[PDB]
């Protein structure tokens, strides 16, 4: 499961960038951006690949408890293929871009200023998580 | 080739807006620019003139407004060549913009003119475009 700081935190223009490759067997995955590095902590934002079920959750978590969920058109994910996610934070939301194409937005729930990681884990094969 | 390249910004842009520009710089390029213009008509104001120049081994960064070029910023060095391909992303944040080129933060430019004026992204001179995307 892997885990990084956000330095100067996350504010709008603040972009991530994961590549990485869906394992042949992948089941799902998920990229977290958490308040805390306290084991469950609130989630601003839970971007859930599943490749299984054939869906794309995007979710909050807070005070303990899951959210509305948003799910994206189709899985812009292939079992065996490489992918490079972009997550933008823009002043109202995150924009979730998965390969040359905005895939979809999510309105902010918990405020920006209260986001200090990332968190990878999964199904997921991680080779690099840049913030710019 | 596909330049110059305009694209059109209806709504304009703000903090959160990518500019991803991908292409090659071609074996005998001089120099090359990417303008965040507020208008279609020739000469208009510009948030943001980002300029490698091959020829003289610097990247200028500008703007233009009421048709008064402002004062020159120059980035760390020249991070394109002659002949090789790059990837660059121009990222509109809260106070500047921030040039990202080849994975490394390259410079960031304070902003000049408001944000809510771009609407029009131009890419033009010795470039050979591969791809501009804006997120
Ligand atoms: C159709 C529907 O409502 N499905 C939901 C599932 O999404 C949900 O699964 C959990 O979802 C969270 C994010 O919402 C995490 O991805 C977690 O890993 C999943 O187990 C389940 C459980 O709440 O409820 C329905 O099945």
């Amino acid at each position: 499961p892997h885990k990084s700081s956000l330095p100067e935190g996350i504010r709008p223009g603040t972009v991530l960038r994961i590549r990485g490759l869906v394992p042949p067997n992948a089941s799902r995955f998920h990229v977290n951006l958490l308040c805390g590095e306290e084991q469950g902590s609130d989630a601003a934002l839970h971007f859930n690949p599943r490749l299984d079920t054939s869906e794309v959750v995007f979710n909050s978590k807070e005070q303990g408890s899951w959210g509305r969920e948003e799910r994206g058109p189709g899985v812009p994910f292939q079992r065996g293929q490489p992918f490079e996610v972009l997550i933008i934070a823009s002043d109202d939301g995150f924009k979730a871009v998965v390969g040359d194409a905005q895939y979809h937005h999510f309105r902010h729930r918990l405020p920006l200023a209260r986001v200090r990681l990332v968190e990878v884990g999964g199904d997921v094969q991680l080779d690099s998580v840049r913030i710019f």
